[PDB]
């Protein structure tokens, strides 16, 4: 019933479909004019590209992503979340590490009454050129 229940929900299905290779159903869960900021590279604007950036780590080998919710909080159609990933990826040396990062992101309650994914800001922790 929680927003905060209610997202890392929806977080869970986020999971599930990343790793069953399906980018099209990650996709699914952001808002058609949804953006990614990753901080210190272009952000990654509208669900189709969205989708190419998630398919494109999976072509990368990246693998088994963690998520932890911190706190959220409701404001109208919006739902302010902060919270840190953990994956596993390849590094300069092509070799499998884990890899962390922090984020921020903003849900808005779409055209069914479930939330997506709107806005996120995100850093990969220092440890790729
Ligand atoms: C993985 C690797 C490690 C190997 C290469 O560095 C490529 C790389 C990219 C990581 C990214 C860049 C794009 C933005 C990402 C994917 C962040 C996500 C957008 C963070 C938000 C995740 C969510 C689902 C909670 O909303 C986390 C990691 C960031």
């Amino acid at each position: 019933q929680s927003a905060k229940e209610a997202i890392e929900a929806a977080l869970a299905d986020f999971v599930k479909a990343y790793n069953s290779k399906d980018a099209a159903g990650v996709a699914s869960k952001y808002m058609d004019d949804a953006a990614i900021f990753p901080l210190d590279m272009a952000r990654v604007d509208g669900r189709q590209n969205i989708q190419k950036l998630w398919q494109g780590l999976m072509d990368m080998g990246v693998s088994e992503p963690k998520l932890t919710t911190l706190d959220v909080q409701e404001s109208g159609d919006f739902a302010f979340e902060s919270g840190s990933i953990s994956l596993k990826g390849p590094g300069k040396d092509s070799k499998l590490v884990d890899i962390a990062g922090k984020y921020v992101e903003v849900w808005r309650k779409g055209q069914d009454g479930g939330w997506k994914l709107y806005r996120t800001i995100a850093n990969l922790d220092p440890a790729e050129h």
